């Protein structure tokens, strides 16, 4: 069995992250990190008619930029794992649509930038994919049809040697402790990351000492805090190990996780400076209906292991 | 490798459905199956408040009936893959929240019945789960809100693993987005069949066969429309599939979401008592959200296949 523990995949055979590509708008690109990302727009439209084909042509960037590093056609794939970070899967669609792969579409939380990696994982190591691309999008401009990063991620990955590996990924199950407040996320998503971070760890018999970082995504100010509490109460010290991309990005629930883990932690990693990293991706599951009634809020991490090779 | 041909996995390990649930409306009860779910409502909110609780107890009366018929408690799952046909968070996350189980969140289609079953299976087959869950749901009264601002009203849920049980699954195919141009939201038979051809087309194809290799090549959601339009466009295609194919949408009572609870309910009970051998079980979703209909803009289409056979 690969299934490690409760929640916990481990690869047996060799995975590599190929190359990645990242696309993003102007807030990104006056950032820290804004001469890390592919394509980088000076203007919210990217160049583009609207906002729906503005996130299309930053997912559309994101995938040719990946392609592009290894000299790939899309045929040259053989399965797509993506969907919208933050909307119901108008970007993906349409993305799958051009390249033609055969997809399979996942729900647009904020995790999904993991989970679509995990999934691609297993089934590069099932034997039932040669290559895959998974690839996620969010724009701030439309977020807030539910009731922000502008930019997309997208990784090729295969068996073929890459500068990063991957070794294991920790599938998150939901978890709901009250949380209605839309704009509380912080608080809400905290506890699912800390669950999925816990149960990694028990998993392989691992501690926050076998990885020289340990990220999350989306947790920003106010649910990093949580976060380290939480795990503190398990008997998880994090320490100086934790940082969260929300607070990477930007200068003094933001779908952030894939664009800096993809533009910025790979090169670190590659370059020797980090060598095992734990990445965590957290999604707040709501929608108009759940805020349009006043239920609380589900949430759920997704976690995967990446390494220098 | 288990991939065979461009689109197809072929599970190499012993690979079973152990028990299915399904629950309905009343529509559902009054037609010619309605015998067959495991349970049925006289009214469609089934007991609850409003169509949200309505489609809620739908998935989980079906879940447990699936976990019940094994004797199997939510802890014995390690994965749950499942999805809904709003897309609103509403329902299937609701339902992973209360079993606790892994979860991996698929976006709701008339075509995700099957595609849950896929991912579900190549995990098993994998050695990354000893057991899976998968379900999909859906409500007649909420089925508007695809479109703005004929559905069925229920859920099917299925329980896989190693374990011998009466159906074996060996193969599935996944689709490809396929879009011919067809804005009109209703015209959804006609926007679903060419993805449906498609996706047939290369199953076969994948796995050097022919219509004669099957007992029943059942799509999920054609229905009276997009039947006629999928024959024609295999035909052009040189494959005919002539009386072994047949419609969800036609036996239950386009874009209708009754794929996983006529198999499962149905199909299913056909294949356990010998009458069907193997079934080429391909589910046809329009991939589509108010955004799209609201912009006009074409509608993408997709189809995923499985193959159950008796064990």
């Amino acid at each position: 069995m690969k299934l490690t523990g409760k929640q916990t995949w481990e690869f047996e055979n060799p995975l590599f992250v190929n190359s990645s590509g990242t696309a993003v708008g102007p807030k990104e690109k006056e950032g820290p990190l804004g001469h890390l990302f592919d394509k980088s727009y000076d203007e919210m439209h990217c160049n583009q008619k609207n906002w729906e084909m503005a996130e299309r042509k930053l997912m559309e960037d994101a995938v040719q930029s990946a392609l592009s590093k290894q000299n790939l056609k899309k045929e040259d794939i053989d399965i797509f794992l993506a969907g919208d970070l933050l909307n119901q899967n108008v970007t993906a669609n349409y993305v799958a649509r051009h390249l033609k792969i055969p997809f399979l579409c996942l729900f647009g939380a904020c995790s999904t930038s993991m989970e679509s990696i995990a999934i691609s994982s297993a089934l590069i190591d099932g034997g039932f994919a040669k290559r895959a691309l998974a690839a996620t999008s969010s724009h701030n401009a439309t977020a807030e049809r539910q009731f922000t990063v502008t930019g997309s991620g997208a990784v090729v990955l295969s068996q073929q040697p890459g500068g990063i590996k991957i070794t294991s990924a920790t599938v998150g199950r939901v978890i709901d402790l009250g949380i209605t407040d839309s704009q509380d996320m912080g608080s809400a998503m905290a506890p699912a990351a800390a669950d999925t971070i816990k149960q990694h760890l028990e998993d392989l018999g691992r501690t926050p000492d076998d990885y020289d970082l340990i990220l999350t995504g989306d947790l920003s100010g106010v649910g990093s805090p949580i976060l380290k509490d939480l795990l503190k109460e398990e008997g998880i010290n994090v320490g100086t190990k934790h940082n969260d991309c929300g607070l990477m990005i930007y200068t003094p629930g933001c779908a952030c996780s894939a664009v800096v883990t993809f533009a910025h932690i790979f090169k670190e990693i590659e370059a020797g400076r980090l060598n095992r990293v734990l990445v965590v991706a957290t999604g707040a599951l709501l929608s108009p209906t759940i805020i349009q009634q006043k239920e609380s809020i589900p949430c759920i991490a997704h976690g995967v292991v990446f390494e220098r090779a």
